[PDB]
């Protein structure tokens, strides 16, 4: 009999990004990574798992990078423009990222990365609104998985609309804009959000509205001790019929052969304090059950609602699974909104 009847004043705001729209500006944006050359290609297809070669020009994809053992190092954003490719990893790797890529630069490869990072501010939409908030700011037109650059310089990022385990978590757009322009592009959408009744979100509801949406994030669910189809993204994030990649043979090993021992699951909790990634245990045995990788507070669902990995045995919706001071947890379909 757990609560899940209370009122998290806090991340109200979800319900306006969920039925208009919500606006974020990240204290770090995804860095901005550059590769030209003859060889661009070829190099980033032997790192990247997913399919870039195939990628059209105005399209967005989505790629994992992995080690030799197909665990997770980095995701990134995947575009394509002039001669170039752009990248987009996690924030807080522009450094860790573009080592990542020189690694495997090697001798007389006809490939060069730039990082470009310090000429843009993010600026983050999400909601199904956010095709008529970009289409008041900007010309032409928008959709998902798509990839534009801005005739004022500065590019936009629409996600797919499909993404953990191929569920539809609305529409987000990522818009990198030029400095010079950024006060400019802030004021027209503050004017914008108070005129048509969006949300300016801050970071707490803005990862309240993700956890909402079922989303897995880099570092709390993707990192190194996970694989791309244990994170449930194998489907947007890898190339199951492309050529040559690391991490290809354990990746499509686990696929066809292997069995997934463990998935990634939606958590429900009652109502800071824990050290995550935290344990998870089965009630009759005491055995480790899975783990809780990140927790968010939902006012939609009256409760707290969190992501983490489950093993098969326990991955059925209503499971109920013990934190390590006895607090129970139970397993929740994805997305919760
Ligand atoms: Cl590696
Ligand atoms: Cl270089
Ligand atoms: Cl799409
Ligand atoms: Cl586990």
């Amino acid at each position: 009999n757990l609560y899940f009847q209370g009122m998290l004043t806090e991340v109200s705001d979800t319900r306006i990004a969920h039925k208009k729209f919500g606006l974020f500006y990240p204290s770090v944006s995804r860095p901005s990574i550059f590769v030209e050359g003859e060889d661009r290609k070829n190099f980033l297809q032997g790192i990247a798992s997913q399919d870039i070669l195939k990628q059209d020009e105005k399209s967005l994809s989505y790629s994992f990078f992995l080690n030799p053992k197909a665990r997770i190092l980095f995701d990134a954003w995947c575009g394509n423009f002039e001669d170039k490719i752009a990248l987009f990893p996690p924030a807080g790797t522009r450094e860790e990222f573009v080592n990542h890529l020189k690694k495997y630069l090697f001798f007389r490869t006809k490939a060069k990365i730039t990082d470009m990072s310090d000429h843009f501010r993010e600026i983050r939409l999400v909601g199904p609104e956010t095709i008529s908030v970009l289409l008041s700011l900007f010309d032409n037109n928008f959709s998902g998985s798509s990839f534009r650059m801005l005739k004022n310089g500065g590019y936009v990022l629409i996600h797919p609309t499909s993404f953990q385990h191929n569920l539809d978590v609305g529409l987000q757009a990522d818009l990198f804009i030029p400095i010079d322009q950024f006060e400019t592009t802030q004021k027209s959408l503050e004017d914008f959000t108070s005129n048509k009744g969006g949300v300016l979100l801050d970071e707490s509801s803005y990862l309240a509205y993700l956890t909402e949406k079922g989303i897995p994030l880099f570092p709390s669910e993707l990192n190194d001790s996970f694989f791309p189809a244990e994170a449930g993204l194998d489907s947007v994030g890898v190339s199951y019929n492309k050529g040559c990649y690391v991490g290809q043979e354990p990746v499509t090993r686990l696929k066809f052969q292997g069995h997934l021992n463990r998935s990634l699951a939606g958590f429900r909790l009652e109502g800071p304090k824990m050290e995550f990634p935290v344990t998870l245990f089965n009630p009759k045995d005491g055995n480790e059950a899975g783990i809780l990788t990140r927790t968010s507070s939902s006012d939609i669902l009256g409760s707290g609602i969190g992501l983490g990995y489950i093993k098969r045995n326990f991955s059925e919706n209503g499971t109920e699974l013990l934190l390590p001071d006895a607090q129970l947890v139970r397993v929740h379909s994805l997305p919760f909104v």
